[PDB]
């Protein structure tokens, strides 16, 4: 793992936990690495309190760890979820948005793109329609359509708008088939079901019972170097399970590569989480930027200037493969034991985590699939 992969662990741990007290009756999907490198990359426009809120409130300890090796590890983490054979379907995009008019330091715009991969612009904000449309028809381009109408109200005063990003649609390194997939039960409380589609395996799999977390938990690779971690609970487990998990947990789980005989029932769905990182991140600590306070000074020298709105939106498809065209053929082979059958057909948390860093590219829970 990279050196900044501990704190990006515990500011998703953060973020998740603040979720998770805000509501326990809504799906929680979103990227802690994704939203960690919109505010390490707008943080190079700060200074001093503003600056170092973002950092601290990103879980880092800067009387720690010097800023340079905060920078390079987003860097690094930007190097290997941006390869050109990547083979991982990971749509991620940073658009920032300031009002015409202000002079902008041209070297955080020369940081920003060939450091951060961002985008920035320049836009009317006099005209709340012009420059929403201008918003949301970056993020339907970025996004191949996949995301439309992101914004839904701008206010008149808004200098300045980030909006972040991300859709991901896996292919399984060891998929399922479509003709076993089937409508079942998803019980979204211990009295009352609801009807997913469940998708159905008997294989060989890195799937075992945690006393510790009173959980399931299992590991299923995807094409790309990443790994879905899902922790189903014991009943009444679930608030444990969250409180308990660790970052040197998670790394446990990766280490161990061992398979057993089972038969999986997974929920085939899609869900997204829309958050307000100007809210949310306030609740973390980080509200200067925000505030008519913040020192944007890196970003534009004379004028004052303030995060007016901040947004994430984080879009997941799972499915049986999410591609239908193929070429890698194996075979596993299945003992003559009887297998455990072992159905995530009840509240459940997941993480991404990519494989070279470590790094939790999403983390969520699925309390009711059918919940949009
Ligand atoms: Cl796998």
């Amino acid at each position: 793992f990279n050196k900044i992969t501990p704190n990006l662990a515990e500011f998703a741990f953060s973020l998740y936990r603040q979720l998770a007290h805000q509501s326990n009756s809504t799906n929680i999907f979103f990227s802690p690495v994704s939203i960690a490198t919109a505010f390490a990359m707008l943080s190079l426009g700060t200074k001093a309190d503003t600056h170092d809120e973002i950092l601290e409130g990103l879980n880092f300890n800067l009387t720690e760890i010097p800023e340079a090796q905060i920078h390079e590890g987003f860097q690094e983490l930007l190097r290997t979820l941006n390869q050109p054979d990547s083979q991982l379907q990971l749509t991620t995009g940073n658009g920032l948005f300031l009002s015409e008019g202000l002079k902008l330091v041209d070297k955080f715009l020369e940081d920003v793109k060939k450091l951060y991969h961002s985008e920035a612009f320049t836009v009317n904000f006099g005209d709340t329609e012009e420059a929403k449309k201008q918003i949301n028809d970056y993020v339907e381009k970025g996004t191949q359509g996949k995301i439309v109408d992101l914004v839904k109200e701008l206010d008149r005063d808004t200098v300045f708008a980030l909006v972040n990003y991300i859709f991901f649609k896996g292919k399984w390194e060891r998929p399922f088939e479509v003709k076993d997939t089937e409508e079942e039960d998803f019980h979204v409380d211990q009295v009352t079901t609801v009807k997913v589609p469940m998708m159905k395996r008997l294989g060989m799999f890195n799937i075992q019972h945690c006393k510790k977390l009173s959980s399931w938990v299992l590991l299923m690779k995807y094409l790309g170097n990443a790994t879905a971690i899902f922790f189903l609970p014991d009943e009444g487990k679930l608030q444990h399970l969250e409180n308990e998990l660790t970052h040197d947990i998670i790394t446990k789980f990766l280490e161990n590569e061992d398979r057993r005989s089972a038969s999986l029932h997974l929920p085939k769905l899609s869900i997204t989480g829309t958050y307000d990182l100007k809210s949310v991140l306030g609740q973390l600590g980080i509200t200067k930027v925000f505030s008519n306070g913040a020192d944007l000074s890196g970003v534009t020298e004379e004028a004052p200037l303030k995060l007016s709105k901040a947004v994430h939106k984080a879009v997941l498809t799972i499915d049986e493969k999410g591609t239908e065209a193929a070429g890698a053929m194996f075979l596993e082979a299945i003992p003559m034991s009887i297998p455990p059958e072992v159905k995530f057909n009840k509240p459940f948390v997941f993480l991404m985590i990519e494989q070279n860093t470590k790094s939790p590219l999403f983390m969520g829970k699925v309390v009711n699939p059918t919940q949009k």
